[PDB]
C-alpha cells in the first residue's frame, strides 16, 4: 500500500502529457483516467476537480524552486546577493534543462485559459504571487543590511520588475524556444537585474 | 453598400465580449454568428477559420502600436531615444486606458490556449515578434548614431530585454490588475529600461 502514490503522481504525469497536447480547457479528468488506466471514478478521489488538480500539479511540484535556497544558502552563507543571484540562474535555466517543469509552466504561460472554473486558480496564485513580492522584498531588505545593494532602493519595484523581467522572459521563450537561448544567455540576463538594483537611478528616491 | 464594413467589425467586436467571457476554446464562430445577429453561414464569409479570425482581432487592430512613431516622432525631431521612451510609454498605459486592447491584450496572454488549430497562429506570431526584435534594433542602432545610447550596447538583448520587460509587466498587471498600477509606475517603468540601455554593463561587451 502506498502503491496508490505510484498511481497518485501517474495522473499528474498524464496530465501533463495531456495538457500539452490539448491544453486545459479540452480535458476532463475524463481523458486523463481513461489515459491513467485507473476509473473515472478512481480520479475523482484524489481530486475534487480539475482546478485543485491543476492547483495540484503547480503546488505538489513543490516549490524547489524556493526549497534549495537555504541549501544554496549553504555554499555562500552572509552573501545575501549571491542568493538572489543563483536562485534566479536556476529558475530560468531549468525552465530548460527540467522537463517536470517545461512543460508545467509552458501551460500556465500558454495552455490554461483562466477562466472555466480556472479563474479560483488565478486569486489561488494571485495571492501566491502577492506573497511572493515580499518573500522577496525581504531578501532584498537582508541584502541592503549585508550591504550589498543600494540603501534607498524601492524594495516593492525592484520585486514586481524582479517578476516582470524574470517571468516576462520565461514565457516569452516558451511561446518561441528558438529565438534566444535560456540556458546561456540567463547568467547575464540576471546578472543584468541585480545591477539593474545595484545602479540604476529611479529606482531611489531618497532620504 | 460598405455597410458590410459596420457588420464586419460588429463580428468582431462581439468576438472580444466572449473570448473574456469564456476563452478562444470554448469559442466556435456559431456563438459569434448567434451573437452577431448574423448567420453561421455569413460568419464565414468574412473568416476562413477561428485561426485567422482570432489573427484579424491582432491583425485588423492595426499595429498602432506602432504607427504613432512618426507622428510622435514629429514633436521630437531628431531625437531618437525620446521616442523609443514615448512609445513603450503608451504600450503600457494604453493596456489600461483603452478597451479595445484591455480585453485583447488580456486573451493573447491569459484566455487563449495556444494548440487547437491556434499553434498556427503561434508562428504567425513567432516570425512577427521576430521582427519585432529587429524594428527595435534599427531604432537602438538610430540611438547610438544620435548617441543616446552607449555605443557598445548589445542591440538583440537590449530588444529581447525590452520585449521581455515590457510584456512581462504586462502580463503580470493582466493576471492581477490589483497588484500594481500600470497607468501611474509605467513613465518610471520605462525610465528604468531606458536606463538599463544607458548605465548596465554586461549589456555590452567592449570592442
Amino acid at each position: 500500500k502506498q502503491e496508490a502514490q505510484e498511481t497518485r503522481q501517474h495522473i499528474l504525469d498524464v496530465a501533463l502529457r495531456l495538457f500539452s497536447q490539448q491544453g486545459v480547457s479540452s480535458t476532463s479528468l475524463g481523458e486523463i483516467a481513461k489515459a491513467a488506466g485507473v476509473t473515472r471514478g478512481a480520479i475523482y478521489w484524489h481530486f475534487k476537480d480539475k482546478s485543485d488538480l491543476f492547483s495540484e500539479i503547480w503546488e505538489l511540484s513543490e516549490s524547489n524552486i524556493g526549497e534549495l535556497e537555504l541549501e544554496y544558502q549553504a555554499k555562500f552563507p552572509g552573501d545575501p546577493l549571491s542568493v538572489l543571484r543563483e536562485i534566479l540562474i536556476h529558475v530560468l535555466e531549468s525552465t530548460v534543462t527540467e522537463e517536470r517543469r517545461r512543460l508545467l509552466m509552458e501551460i500556465i504561460f500558454h495552455k490554461c485559459e483562466f477562466v472555466g472554473e480556472m479563474a479560483v486558480v488565478q486569486q489561488a496564485q494571485r495571492n501566491l504571487c502577492l506573497e511572493s513580492y515580499d518573500r522577496i522584498e525581504q531578501t532584498l531588505k537582508h541584502c541592503i543590511e549585508a550591504k550589498m545593494l543600494p540603501a534607498d532602493l524601492m524594495t516593492r519595484r525592484a520585486a514586481i520588475i524582479m517578476r516582470g523581467y524574470i517571468s516576462g522572459l520565461m514565457e516569452n521563450w516558451l511561446f518561441a524556444p528558438q529565438s534566444f537561448d535560456l540556458k546561456k544567455e540567463a547568467r547575464d540576463y540576471v546578472a543584468i537585474l541585480l545591477e539593474m538594483y545595484l545602479l540604476c537611478p529611479t529606482l531611489r528616491n531618497p532620504a
